[PDB]
C-alpha cells in the first residue's frame, strides 16, 4: 500500500512529490502525492499553495482523509485561525494516527498555544510531540523550539508554573530556572547546567542539549 507512506515522515521536497504526479497512472496514488506535497509546502513557507493543493484533491480513502485533516489543521494554525485549528485536531481520533502523524498533531497544538502566547501549554504540547518522534534531527529541532518557548517566558511565569506531576515538564522548568539564575555568570552557569544533567540524566534535553546551551 503506497497510501501507508502518509503515516511516515515526508523527507523529500514539494517539487519531488509534485513531479511524481505527472508520472503515475493511478488516481489513488495521485492523491497521496498531492497530500505529501501539501504537507511539505507548509515547511517551505507556502501556506496558500498548500491550501490550494488540498482543494484539488479527488476522491479519498479513509487514510487519506485522516492526513488531509492533519494538514488542514496545520494550515489553520499558520493563518492564526486558532479555534478552527483546535477543533480540526479535536475532530480527529488520536488512536488512529501513526507516531509521525501524532507528532504532527502535537506540533500543531503547540503552534496554536504559541500563537495564543500560552508558552507553558506550548511546551506541554511539544513534550507530547517528542514522545512520538523517532528522527534525531526532528528531536533536536523540537528540543530547540521547546527551549525557545521557555526562554520567551517571563521569569514570573516560569517561577509560578507547576509541573503538575509531569516529570518532563519538571525537568524543563528546572533547566530554564538554572539559566535565568546564572545567565551572566559563565563558570557558575556551566556547572549549574552540568548539575541539571546529572539530576535529570534521562530527560530529552539531557541526551540532546539545546543548541543555545551547548554554545555556552
Amino acid at each position: 500500500n503506497f497510501t501507508q507512506t502518509l503515516q511516515k515522515d515526508a523527507n523529500a521536497s514539494s517539487e519531488f512529490y509534485i513531479n511524481k504526479l505527472g508520472q503515475t497512472q493511478e488516481l489513488e496514488d495521485q492523491q497521496t502525492y498531492k497530500l505529501l506535497a501539501a504537507r511539505v509546502l507548509i515547511r517551505e513557507n507556502k501556506v496558500e499553495q498548500s491550501a490550494a493543493l488540498l482543494r484539488e484533491l479527488g476522491e479519498l480513502n479513509d487514510a487519506q482523509k485522516l492526513d488531509r485533516a492533519l494538514i488542514e489543521a496545520r494550515i489553520s494554525a499558520a493563518k492564526n485561525a486558532n479555534e478552527v485549528a483546535q477543533n480540526q485536531l479535536r475532530a480527529l481520533d488520536l488512536n488512529k494516527l501513526s507516531p509521525s502523524q501524532k507528532s504532527r498533531y502535537y506540533e500543531t497544538l503547540a503552534i496554536v498555544a504559541e500563537n495564543r502566547k500560552d508558552m507553558i501549554e506550548a511546551v506541554k504540547a511539544r513534550i507530547e510531540m517528542d514522545k512520538n518522534l523517532t528522527d534525531v534531527q526532528r528531536h533536536q529541532d523540537n528540543i530547540d523550539k521547546t527551549w525557545a518557548l521557555l526562554r520567551s517566558a517571563n521569569t514570573g511565569v516560569i517561577n509560578n508554573a507547576s509541573d503538575e506531576g509531569n516529570a518532563a515538564l519538571g525537568g524543563w522548568l528546572t533547566l530554564i530556572k538554572a539559566y535565568n539564575d546564572y545567565i551572566r555568570q559563565p563558570v557558575q552557569l556551566s556547572q549549574a547546567l552540568q548539575s541539571w544533567k546529572n539530576a535529570y540524566p534521562n530527560h530529552a534535553a539531557a541526551t540532546l542539549f539545546p543548541k543555545e546551551l551547548l554554545t555556552l
